[PDB]
């Protein structure tokens, strides 16, 4: 089984213990570590942070301890305008320029592959995305003639039914990608004024209409559209989504007024690292959706939807049972990487729980 783990650049800037550098990463934890995110300049792949080539080097030295570890560099991301990706892929010339710049860059910095985080292709992009994947893979096939191990090509893809139908030709890109990471953790959000979980495993026979916003539906749909289970990797959260309640009600459907108050370390409204949630739990009331198989907690007027060791192990068994290639974790810097916030002296409790199940039969 594969255990794909993302590490984010901007996490080096968090204060105190929140600060996370590549060397905090256990070399034997994951099978693949992906550095997010690279940028695109003058239609060529490029660094993002001022110290990226230093962090690239730090990350890739982990391979000195675990020779089987593979690393990839992810291009795109949220702070990367989808339109920008759009313009690059639409024209044969700018596309070909981008494709040619990738191998040397990866070879120079020591990466084993490229991860595409085009978020998200619209209706007009579908055909170009296919073109980008095909041609990028062909270039990787060509570059390997030089005697070096062929570069890997992966992509992070929406788990939303409508997003999938709109921007992806799953049957086509599946044959060219080494693995597809399903972003099965964006099923709810603070864009809608009600309380709900962003990463439920199952539908839940209650207040419905979605019936598509759960990991089980997403996996099934991808398999039906033509993607081989052996290339699918299910995404597992290491963060939680928070809400500010508009009333004293805490159960399903509870009125929301906006995002939750920022965490001391992550400083972003609407989300909390798992290590911040461990602290948040002291004095909070914990609950669990029986049907969806995921937990949530409340304290004062704060409502948090998150994943714990049990829900994550649960998700891992589910993907083993559907015979998928593995799991993807977003992100290592959001898990209790120091291992000093969550109680049981253990580094990366969430990611380790996934690994244990995967190492199981
Ligand atoms: C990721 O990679 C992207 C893509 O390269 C970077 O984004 C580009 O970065 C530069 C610097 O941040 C920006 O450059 C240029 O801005 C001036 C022109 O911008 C115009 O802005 C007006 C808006 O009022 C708009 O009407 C025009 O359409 C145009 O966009 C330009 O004059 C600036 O300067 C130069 O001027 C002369 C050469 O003409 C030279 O003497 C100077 O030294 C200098 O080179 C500058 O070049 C650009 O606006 C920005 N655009 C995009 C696509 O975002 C990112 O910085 C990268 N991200 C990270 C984190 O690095």
């Amino acid at each position: 089984y594969k255990l794909i783990c993302y590490y984010t650049s901007w996490s080096q800037y968090r204060e105190g213990d929140g600060s996370c550098f590549p060397d905090a990463i256990d070399p034997f934890l994951c099978t693949h570590v992906i550095y997010s995110f690279a940028n695109i300049s003058n239609n060529e792949i490029d660094t993002w942070e001022w110290n990226d080539v230093t962090l690239y080097d730090t990350l890739n030295t982990l391979k000195n301890r675990n020779p089987k570890l593979k690393t990839l560099l992810s291009v795109g991301g949220w702070n990367f305008g989808p339109e920008r990706f759009s313009a690059i892929a639409s024209k044969t010339q700018s596309r070909r320029t981008f494709i040619k710049s990738v191998p040397p860059f990866l070879r120079t910095h020591g990466f084993d592959g490229l991860d595409l985080a085009w978020l998200y292709p619209g209706r007009r992009d579908k055909r170009h995305l296919t073109t980008l994947v095909k041609e990028m893979k062909a270039e990787f096939i060509r570059e390997a003639q030089a005697g070096t191990e062929q570069l890997l090509l992966s992509a992070a893809v929406s788990a939303g039914k409508i997003a999938i139908d709109r921007g992806y030709d799953i049957a086509q890109i599946s044959r060219h990608l080494d693995f597809i990471s399903l972003l099965t953790y964006d099923f709810h959000g603070a864009w809608r004024q009600t309380v709900g979980h962003h990463s439920p495993l199952f539908a839940g026979n209650e207040d419905a209409s979605s019936r598509f916003s759960n990991a089980d539906y997403a996996v099934s749909y991808m398999l039906r559209l033509g993607a081989p289970a052996n290339k699918l990797v299910m995404g597992i959260p290491t963060f939680g989504r928070s809400f500010t309640l508009a009333s004293s009600k805490t159960d399903v459907g509870a009125p929301v007024s906006g995002p939750g108050v920022p965490g001391r370390f992550t400083k972003e409204k609407g989300i909390l690292a798992y290590y911040e949630i461990c602290d948040f739990l002291h004095g909070a009331t914990t609950h669990r959706f029986r049907d969806q198989q995921v937990p949530y907690a409340t304290k004062g007027n704060q409502w948090v939807a998150y994943d714990d060791q049990e829900s994550v192990k649960n998700k891992a068994r589910y993907l083993k049972n559907r015979q998928l290639a593995g799991a993807m974790v977003w992100a290592l810097d959001l898990d209790d990487f120091r291992g000093t916030f969550c109680g049981q002296n253990l580094t990366f409790p969430l990611t380790s729980a996934v690994k244990d199940v995967l190492a199981e039969v």
